[PDB]
């Protein structure tokens, strides 16, 4: 299992010990405030009233939590994700992501606390 | 296990299949959307920005995902809670309510989805 901080302003993101290998089910419990700019701050859901100008994933909102497996592509953690198997094909080491738009993290600010654990299967 | 939804004008809270015993060892990932009354909707953790005006749930933002466990009083749930054991002499039912003042509630919107699981203990 791990447990870290994402932080809210780093681009390559935050790389966990956790290998998702297949067959593996997951858990994901992520909390705290972050933000992509603005002094206001969003939960890692994101902000659902601000329009998607190139985010890393299109599939959540800015600000909200993504991940990558291996060499995949962005799939979206949001608040979590509840005993979740990966698609086929996808394996490797879990690297956790701010959703913003690329070379526009450096005015990001806050973070997430996430904790991950591989469930029985 | 129970999955369900939780909807942010049920004052009384929404009874969920999970009865939490001495020693248990839960997790809890909420998602979604909801409203204490603005056009505005919000996360499992609440607005961040209101006051509390007689939240049922004093160490959580209005907005925000709580429980009871049988007869205690409100703990928070939040974005959820990972691996997580009661305190002591807290048994019982698990019932999911929105933070909100008692009186308030016929003005919310939304709704929250719940995953509840036992872990291995
Ligand atoms: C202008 C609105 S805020 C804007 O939003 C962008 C993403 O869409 C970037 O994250 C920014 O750095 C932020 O200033
Ligand atoms: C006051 C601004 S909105 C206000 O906030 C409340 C709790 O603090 C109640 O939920 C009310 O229903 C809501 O209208
Ligand atoms: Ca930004
Ligand atoms: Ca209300």
């Amino acid at each position: 299992a791990w447990k870290g901080e994402v932080l809210a302003n780093n681009e390559a993101g935050q790389v966990t010990s956790i290998i998702y290998n297949p067959g593996d089910v997951i858990t994901i419990v992520a909390a705290g405030w972050a933000s992509y700019g603005p002094t206001q701050k969003w939960g890692p859901q994101g902000d659902r009233e601000h329009p998607d100008q190139g985010l890393i994933c299109h599939d959540a909102f800015c600000g909200a939590l993504v991940m990558k497996i291996g060499n995949s592509g962005t799939i979206p953690v949001n608040t979590g994700l509840f005993r979740w198997v990966a698609p086929n094909n996808v394996q490797g080491a879990i690297t956790l992501i701010y959703n913003d738009v690329p070379g526009t993290y450096g005015n990001n600010s806050g973070s997430f606390s996430v904790n991950i654990g591989k469930d029985q299967s």
